[PDB]
């Protein structure tokens, strides 16, 4: 719950900064949904959207980036802003299969 959102926020930060992230397949799916959700509000780009995005992402510089940088770039697409690609690689320990998450473009 609060543990998940903390993760999402951490993952989304790195994703918007470097452009890609790698995690487990499940965590990758959950993340893609969270980010698509944030970009949607950024595209709606209003007083209330900016409020909800910040409450979700506890980082101003990023919320700022989303609205005036990432959002404009996806004004043509209407969803599926994030791409998830399953790897042939599995993490060490449990062997859970990995997946690479990145912004479509």
């Amino acid at each position: 719950s609060s543990h998940r959102l903390a993760l999402y926020r951490n993952q989304a930060k790195s994703l918007l900064t470097h452009g890609r992230i790698t995690t487990t397949v499940p965590k990758a799916k959950e993340l893609r949904g969270f980010v698509d959700h944030l970009i949607h509000l950024a595209k709606r780009g209003d007083l209330h959207a900016r409020r909800l995005v910040l409450r979700d992402l506890q980082d101003v510089k990023l919320v700022r980036k989303l609205f005036d940088e990432i959002a404009p770039r996806y004004r043509d697409r209407q969803g599926g802003y994030t791409r998830v690609l399953k790897l042939a690689e599995r993490r060490r320990g449990d062997g859970a299969p990995l997946a690479l998450v990145e912004l479509v473009e």
